[PDB]
C-alpha cells in the first residue's frame, strides 16, 4: 500500500481529508459556452451520436480465465447495461459519457448493488459538481457529490466492503482518467481538446460580432445628391419630388431625370458587404477548431477547397473517422473502466465493432477474399474477420 | 498549443491502438519462462495498478518519449520473483546517480517536499536466476551523437521546433490584437465650418435615418447648400492572421514531428501531388513512424528489464485495422506461387506455424 | 467609440469643422518569410541527403 509513487503528489497537493474538486471553474465556464456555440455544438454531437452508435454486450475474457460470473450473472448483468435506470436507457448513458469524456476528460457513475453483491442500477454524475478525498498513501477513499448544504457521499470501489469474491456489497462510485505528461493520474491535472481551442473561439466570436454590428449599424442608401446654395425655398422641394417619382411605382418610373438651372451633383454609394464576415480568417479558425477535434471537416459539413485531393470518396473519410478517433478514443476507455469495475475477473465488456453500417461493404469485401487463401484454417479465417469461433 | 497538442495525441492513440503479449523468443530457447510464469505475467500487462489499465500505460509512455525522449517505470516485485505491480515515473521529477564506473546505482524520485529512493535493476538483490526480489525502477533512453547513453544529453522532436512555434504565437497574437483594437465604421464624412449650430444636427439626424429599420431607409441622401464629403473605409481583415507563414509554420512543426500533414487535418493545397489518397498516407505513416519510432523501443526496453531470456514482449502489428485490405490482398496473391512450403507462406503473411 | 463593444459600434464617423486626413496603412505580412528561396534551400538541404 505505501508503494505507490504517487504519495509524492498528494501530500503536497492535497492535503489529506480536505475534498477538492475534480475540474476548475474555467474549465466548467469554457464547457458550458461550448453547447450554445455554433462550431463546438456540432463536433460535440457528432461524436455523441456517434459513439452511442455502437451497441456493448458481456461476454468472456479471452486472455485470463476462470473464476469468473456463470451465464445467469452475465446476462443479469447484460439487463442493467441495457436499461441502467428508470429515467435513461443505454444509448443516453453513451451519449452523456461522451459528453463528459470529450470537455473535461474524466466521467464518473454511481452503482447500486444489492446484498448479494449483484447490480441492479448505474446512474451518471455530473463532473462539475464531483469533489473527491484522498489517504496519505494517494488513493481516492470517498467521493463528495453536491454543494456546501446539500451533499452526499459515496464510498469508492477501494474502500467499499466486499464479500470473500472482492465484489461490493453496498453502494459506492467510480470514475474514470486520461493520461497525461506528469504522471499522476487522479490529480487535478487534466486532458482535454479544450485546453488548446481558445484563441480560434476568441477570434470567431470577435469577427461574427463585429459582422453583425457592421450589419446593424451602417446606413442603406445608394445615392448621394449635393445642392447649390442658389435654389429657392421651392424649387428644392420641387427637384427632390422629381427624383422620387423614378422609384418604381410612381409617377415617372424608368424615366430620365432633367434639371434646368443647377449644378446638382451625384456620387454612387457603393455598399460593398461581401466580405462582412472575413470569408478566409473565419473558415480557417473552423478548420483549426474541427481538426483539434479530430473530426475530417468532410463529414462535419463544413466547405473545404481540396476535398477529392485528398479523400477520394465520402465512404472512405466516414469509415476512417470511426477507426482512428472513435475506435482508439472513446470506445477504449469506457470499455476498459466498465471492465475494470463492473465485471469479475474472467469476464469483460465489448463493444460491437463489427456491425457498424459504415464498414459493411469493407467487411464483405475482405471476407470475399480470405475465401480463396487456402493456407489457413477455417477457424483462423473466422477469427481474423471478426466472426466467432465454432 | 493548437498544433502540438494535435500531433501529440494523435501519436498517443495511434500507439495506444496496438496490443501485445508475452510469447517465446524465436532465437533463443532454453531459459524460457514456463506457461504459468508467462500469463501471470500477462496479467499484470492487462491491468498494471487499481488506477491504469494498458492502454492508459501506452499513452502515458508515448507522452513521455515524444516529449522528453525518455520514459522509466517501477516495478515490484514478490518474494519469489514474480511481478505484481508497475507504475510510471514522471520524467521531470526523476534524478538518478552513477558510481564511479558509470552504471546507474540509484533512482531519486521525489521534489522539496517529499523524497523517495529506488534501486536500480543492476543494484537490486537478485536470485539465482538473475531476477530482482525487491522493488525496482528503470529507463529508457534514445541514444544520441556522442554515444554516452545515460547521460543528460536528448533526443527529442522539441529541440527543433523553436523557431516555428514562436512565429506562429507572434504572428496569432497580433492578428487576436488586430481585430479588438481596429474601429468597425464604413463611412468617414466631413464638413465645413458654415453650418448652424442646429442644420449640423439635422444633417446626421437625416443620414441616420437611412439606417435599417429607419423612417427612410433606402432612400437618397439629399444635401442642400453644404459641400459635404464621403471616403470609404475598406477594412480589408482578408489577411488577418498572415494566412501563408502561418500554414508554413504548422507544416514544418507537423513535418518534424513524423506525421503526415494530411491525418492531422489541416490544409495542404498539393494532396494528390504526393498524398496520393487517405488509405495509403494511414497506411505509410503507421509503418514508417509508429513501428520503429515508439513500438520497437517499448518492446525491447519492457523485454530487457521484465521477461527472463527466451521470452519477449511482442507487439501485435498485423492485426491492426489500417492494413486489413493489404493483408488479404498479399495473402491471396501468395496463394497462386507453388515452390514455397505452406509454412514459409504463413511466416511471410504473419501466422504462427502449426 | 467605434471599437467593437463600444457606445457607438457599426456608426459612422461625423467629424464637423476641421480637415482631419486618414491613411489606410497595409502591413502585408504574406512574404515576411521569404517563401521561395527558403523552400530552395529546404529542397537543396534535402537532396544532398539523398531522401526524396
Amino acid at each position: 500500500p505505501s508503494a505507490n509513487p504517487a504519495k509524492i503528489f498528494i501530500r503536497r497537493l492535497f492535503n489529506s481529508g480536505i475534498a477538492k474538486s475534480v475540474v476548475s471553474y474555467s474549465n466548467v465556464m469554457a464547457a458550458a459556452r461550448a453547447m450554445e456555440h455554433p462550431v463546438v455544438f456540432r463536433c460535440l454531437d457528432k461524436l455523441g451520436l456517434t459513439v452511442q452508435s455502437v451497441k456493448w454486450y458481456v461476454g468472456a475474457d479471452p486472455d485470463i480465465s476462470g473464476t469468473g460470473m456463470s451465464a445467469k450473472e452475465r446476462k443479469a448483468l447484460q439487463q442493467v447495461l441495457n436499461r441502467p435506470n428508470s429515467a435513461m436507457s443505454g444509448a443516453q448513458l453513451r451519449y452523456a459519457a461522451t459528453l463528459s469524456w470529450a470537455c473535461f476528460g474524466r466521467m464518473a457513475f454511481k452503482v447500486s448493488v444489492m446484498g448479494d453483491g449483484s447490480v441492479n442500477a448505474i446512474w451518471p454524475l455530473g463532473i462539475p459538481f464531483l469533489k473527491q478525498e484522498f489517504n496519505k498513501y494517494g488513493e481516492v477513499t470517498t467521493f463528495q457529490y453536491g454543494d456546501e448544504g446539500n451533499r452526499e457521499s459515496i464510498k469508492s470501489f477501494y474502500s467499499a466492503a466486499k464479500n470473500e469474491k472482492g465484489r461490493p456489497i453496498e453502494n459506492y462510485a467510480f470514475m474514470i482518467v486520461k493520461p497525461s505528461i506528469n504522471g499522476a493520474m487522479n490529480l487535478d491535472v487534466q486532458n482535454t481538446p479544450l485546453q488548446a481551442v481558445g484563441m480560434p473561439v476568441a477570434l470567431y466570436n470577435g469577427l461574427m460580432e463585429r459582422a453583425l454590428e457592421q450589419c446593424d449599424g451602417t446606413p442603406n442608401s445608394k445615392w448621394f445628391v449635393t445642392a447649390g446654395r442658389d435654389i429657392g425655398e421651392v424649387q428644392s422641394k420641387e427637384i427632390k419630388d422629381g427624383i422620387d417619382d423614378t422609384k418604381p411605382g410612381g409617377d415617372s418610373a424608368g424615366e430620365i431625370i432633367f434639371v434646368f438651372g443647377e449644378d446638382v451633383k451625384l456620387q454612387e454609394i457603393k455598399n460593398d458587404l461581401s466580405d462582412i464576415h472575413s470569408k478566409i480568417p473565419l473558415d480557417d479558425q473552423a478548420r483549426t477548431i474541427a481538426g483539434n477535434f479530430g473530426i475530417p471537416i468532410a463529414l462535419l459539413g463544413f466547405a473545404a477547397a481540396d476535398g477529392s485531393k485528398f479523400a477520394s470518396n465520402y465512404d472512405e473519410s466516414r469509415k476512417a473517422f470511426f477507426e482512428d478517433t472513435i475506435e482508439p478514443g472513446y470506445l477504449t476507455p469506457m470499455e476498459d473502466g466498465f471492465s475494470m469495475f463492473l465485471c469479475a475477473p474472467g469476464s469483460r465488456v465489448i463493444f460491437d465493432r463489427d456491425s457498424i453500417p459504415a464498414l459493411k461493404k469493407s467487411r464483405a469485401d475482405i471476407a470475399a477474399v480470405y475465401e480463396k487463401v487456402t493456407f489457413i484454417d477455417e477457424n483462423e479465417k473466422r477469427e481474423v474477420t471478426g466472426w466467432p469461433k465454432k
